[PDB]
């Protein structure tokens, strides 16, 4: 009685692709069609643990003849943190980060870049704003690190490790500490790190969304976890220069410059503390930033498209957007708070607004609200120019990464059912902020990416936001 | 003009009714149901998850549930083994896990819930169709490397019967091996270690070390499936029941027959013969207490997917690659298989080459249409076939996409949903068709290797059109 065409046929030729975190795959779709162009389970490869995670892809000039991304996995007792009654006792390591090739009819696995690299890295994976690096991070170990795509190499590492005011579990993030920043180098043959696998981790686990407050009471085991600071991503400026490196647990994003490797300021998300403290050399691989206290954890951290904001979002014990001029492009350390955006409906850890995805002229910025079940998650519509929050709509269970048409026409969301119940691809009209329809989708994707043409669709993409 | 307006997915889906998709994902290690009213995945689950290291999701069967919303159960299985090495996929695994699991999934209105492993319970690892019987209250798994099948009951989670199939070739020269005939026997299986369970777990028992794949029957005969008892293969598919109850057909991909069992005292009654130009049927002999025989002069051609009708009146079995085409026997005398006949063959000049492959089936309910995948290798778009189910001629034949699998139907009538598998590595889907005007209504996106699926049904009378009568 109805088919289908008119409803692909509004979206123009655009290409889904989308990790499944715990069903092992990742996938692309074709969003004129309807059809999965190509697919690949990473247990087929003798990944026996492929928690795919996190993902971005590079610009190519016609997608649906080939494109190249990046997709990590997670590993160890990451398996255990989702409810499902598994008996399995020895996880696999994982935290493997793979570059993966569509051909036009399939995927092709290309190489194992922690294998090669040595180093093992499982949260947010963002490309360089030219298309030609990537940077990985993880906030078990505490390392990131810029890779450069042609040669699989290690442009830069570092590690970030908090030494607390107050040794107690629970006060050793609120009463401060030193934020310690090192500049890594190989340390075996051939330039390799010395952290495939769970090598390095200080925690079991990713910190869950409000699990700041299980980490101080004392509910996730490993073997540092009052040093941790849990970092999540390096996003890029896409006015180039500059990255910024997430770190939850402070709620500071540290600002680096990407031509000299060096941190160079420390943004405090929380409102009514600074807008950034300094951060100082003390040795020739080494930099401090020290803390008096830590008011609230902070997640998300992004640029607008043109680069002139910075957004990081306070939650747990603060729940608003933070938002900084970041015009000055020659000069970091001038970066200051000018808005924050807040609600009546967002208090304490939940919702959880951790990801976001810009209108491609920079006028509204969309972002996840997720809760814990039974509560409907769903997408808050922000006004992007004058700092309001504009709509919320409910979507379903666990929702996930939001990513945009490079036209700015549609957001094409997903939800994850917990690893356990309902799950899909959720397209929204930009115009009218509501929802177009759901798509089936076996995943439990905690990312997704649009595939770009060009450098300029990253500045609304896997780059600048997660 | 093209754009002039957005378009909510909201009528698309009113169209089916409350119906709920269930897949298995092969090489994704999935299993997945879809609402298909909202678009929504109701709930999935990684065999992986589990401690499974080798999940090929091959087959699945879900029983009547009054409110598959509130909660329905399944059975799906896996292979193992070296079956993960034959889709092309460049793995450099070098030891496979051992599978043949056979695993009992419950929906609770959110999740589903891993019951059991039947195979751990039981002893057998079967890794081909499971089809439920006809009351719902129980399950049948053949297995085409080993050549077992068994009924199950659910209850219990215990074996009713099993049986073992063996070819004795004429010629032992493995290119006429089955050209030149031979005997087959039909063994039931007693089980041999404590508790009533049998040795057939994970590869244990197999004959050759990977399934004949998809248009691959002939792949044994020129050398390119390795293995121990090679030409004893006969590559037993399913066990199809008679909605009529009392009878099952076993299919036998390599000689060609489909062996009509009584399910009432557990004994083979009679063999048809797929192939055209040759007897609707051999006899049976019973040449001991717990074996049979069946002899062959010749064998024409290899054949895959079986089913009866509805009604019971049909029973179709497809013939490939040498022959394709859909052969039909009149089974309208329920009280002797021995006369069932047969009445029918539907052929088509474009099925004359090896490929298309006649393939998986659906009926309409009321049984006046079937509904037949055509597969072929790629890269050739394989497609859906309507054929008239009360002429037995073609009506239509349309293109789908690469890898085209198993068809299921809306328990109304009103909608086939097939889902088709890009070998594993290429595209893949569900596509929708409606039965009244027989065009495809849409393509949905499906991360799997599907080669089953099936929708969630209410009662008895819904078994008739899904995974119980047919393949
Ligand atoms: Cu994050
Ligand atoms: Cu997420
Ligand atoms: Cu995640
Ligand atoms: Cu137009
Ligand atoms: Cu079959
Ligand atoms: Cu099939
Ligand atoms: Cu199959």
């Amino acid at each position: 009685t109805t088919k289908i065409e008119e409803f692909y046929a509004q979206f123009g030729k655009y290409i889904l692709l989308v990790p499944g975190k715990f069903t092992g795959t990742v996938a692309a779709h074709d969003l004129s069609t309807g059809r999965t162009l190509a697919w690949l389970a990473g247990w087929n490869y003798g990944d026996t643990n492929p928690i795919m995670h996190h993902m971005a892809a590079f610009p190519s000039p016609d997608p649906y003849k080939g494109f190249e991304f990046i997709v990590n996995t997670q590993g160890g007792k990451n398996l255990f943190i989702y409810g499902i009654p598994t008996t399995v006792k020895e996880p696999g390591e994982g935290f493997n980060i793979y570059r993966v090739r569509y051909d036009g009819t399939k995927f092709n696995l290309v190489s194992n870049i922690a294998e090669k690299t040595g180093l093992g890295l499982g949260v947010h994976v963002t490309a360089t704003p030219d298309g030609k690096g990537f940077a990985v991070a993880d906030g078990q170990k505490d390392i990131f690190a810029e890779f450069d795509l042609a040669t699989e190499s290690v442009r830069t590492a570092f590690l970030v490790d908090w030494k607390p005011n107050n040794s107690d579990l629970k006060r050793a993030w609120l009463e401060g500490g030193t934020m310690t920043i090192t500049r890594l180098k190989p340390t075996l043959p051939g330039g390799k790190y010395d952290y495939t696998g769970t090598k390095g981790c200080k925690i079991d686990w990713e910190l869950v969304p409000g699990g700041e407050l299980f980490l101080e009471e004392g509910k996730v085991t490993g073997t540092r976890q009052t040093n941790v600071v849990a970092l999540d991503a390096f996003v890029y400026d896409p006015r180039g220069r500059w990255g910024a490196l997430s770190a939850r647990l402070p709620g500071v994003a540290i600002i680096f410059d990407r031509q000299d490797w060096e941190p160079v300021v420390a943004l405090v998300g929380a409102k009514g503390e600074p807008s950034s403290l300094p951060v100082k050399k003390v040795a020739s691989d080494t930099w401090e930033i020290k803390m008096d206290k830590v008011v609230t954890p902070a997640h998300q951290a992004g640029f607008s498209p043109d680069g002139k904001n910075f957004l990081f979002m306070n939650g747990v014990r603060q729940n608003n957007i933070m938002v900084w001029d970041t015009s000055n492009h020659a000069d970091p350390t001038k970066w200051t708070k000018k808005a924050v955006v807040e609600d009546p409906g967002w208090r304490g850890s939940y919702p959880n607004t951790f990801h976001m995805v810009f209108t491609p002229d920079g006028r509204k910025v969309y972002v996840t609200l997720w809760w814990p079940s039974p509560t409907p998650n769903g997408i808050a519509v922000v006004d992007a120019r004058n700092w309001k929050l504009l709509k919320s709509v409910d979507i379903g269970p666990d929702m996930h990464t939001l990513a945009i048409t490079y036209d700015g026409k549609y957001v094409v969301g997903v939800f994850s059912g917990y690893q356990k119940t309902a799950s899909g691809i959720v397209i929204m009209d930009t115009k009218s902020d509501e929802v177009v329809g759901i798509l089936p989708s076996v995943g439990g994707h905690h990312d997704c990416v649009i595939v770009p043409k060009t450098v300029e669709d990253l500045r609304c993409s896997r780059c600048t936001t997660t």
